[PDB]
């Protein structure tokens, strides 16, 4: 998160910190959010050979009793996810066990467009600048939902599939390490962080989760 503030600790109890493990390089990192006690929603580009999930974190470098480090037993990457266009960048992680509900850990389901100009909030442990590591503490930022023309320069952006997020006038943005984190508008999840520019100039592109709610429900019901 660039240009944000430190979250009040444990104020976003659905937030998931993901470590993405692959066989030929070091760990990479994503966000996500708990939508059922045994399912986390995140981005498909965060898939790996294995993934761990930490719930209940604030400062991710300091172990505490609120942490729940949970095994993922299966990754459900959207079957139409396209690595070239980045369409359908959405994935469900099924947890081995159900998370414990605590003050620090709870679910955020979302129901069955929010107009541009509205302000929304996104949180994450991602990089705080192009040349900076991920934040040790959960950060959040208020961003403007944009008209889709603001994201035209992402040639594969599509208004019905994706949200365009972050006024280009500001540095405020989701960034690398924040992928998969929820965008909340008036407390309701509307998007997850997908991609943006290497140089971090907003807007960034978020998956429009409303489009995917039927698919999410079909995975949840079969598993
Ligand atoms: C850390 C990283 C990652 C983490 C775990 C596994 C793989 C990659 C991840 O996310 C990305 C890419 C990306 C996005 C989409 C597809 C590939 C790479 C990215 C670049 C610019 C952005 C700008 C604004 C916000 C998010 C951005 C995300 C990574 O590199
Ligand atoms: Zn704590």
């Amino acid at each position: 998160i660039i240009g944000g503030t430190e979250s009040k600790p444990h104020s976003r109890p659905y937030m998931a910190y993901l470590e993405i493990v692959t066989s030929n390089g070091p760990s990479k990192f994503c966000g996500g959010f708990l939508i059922r006690r045994n399912f986390v929603l995140t981005a498909a580009h965060c898939a790996g050979r294995s993934i761990t999930v930490t719930l209940g974190a604030h400062n991710i470098t300091e172990e505490e009793d609120t942490w729940q480090k949970l095994e993922v037993i299966k990754q459900f990457r959207h079957p139409k996810y396209n690595t070239s266009t980045l369409h359908h960048d959405i994935m469900l992680l099924k947890l081995k066990e159900k998370a414990s509900l605590t003050l620090a850990v709870g679910t955020l389901p979302f129901p069955s467009f929010v107009p541009p100009g509205r302000m929304c909030r996104v949180a994450g442990w991602g990089r705080t600048g192009v040349l900076k590591p991920g934040s040790d503490t959960l950060q959040e930022v208020k961003l403007r939902l944009m008209d889709p023309q603001a994201c035209s320069h992402f040639r594969d952006f599509d208004h019905n599939l994706q949200l365009c997020v972050g006024n280009p006038r500001k540095t405020k943005s989701a960034f690398k390490g924040d992928s998969g984190g929820p965008l909340l508008c008036a407390g309701v999840a509307q998007g997850i962080v997908s991609y943006g520019r290497s140089d971090a100039k907003p807007p960034a592109v978020f998956t429009r989760i409303s489009h995917y709610r039927p698919w999410i429900n079909q995975i949840l019901q079969a598993n």
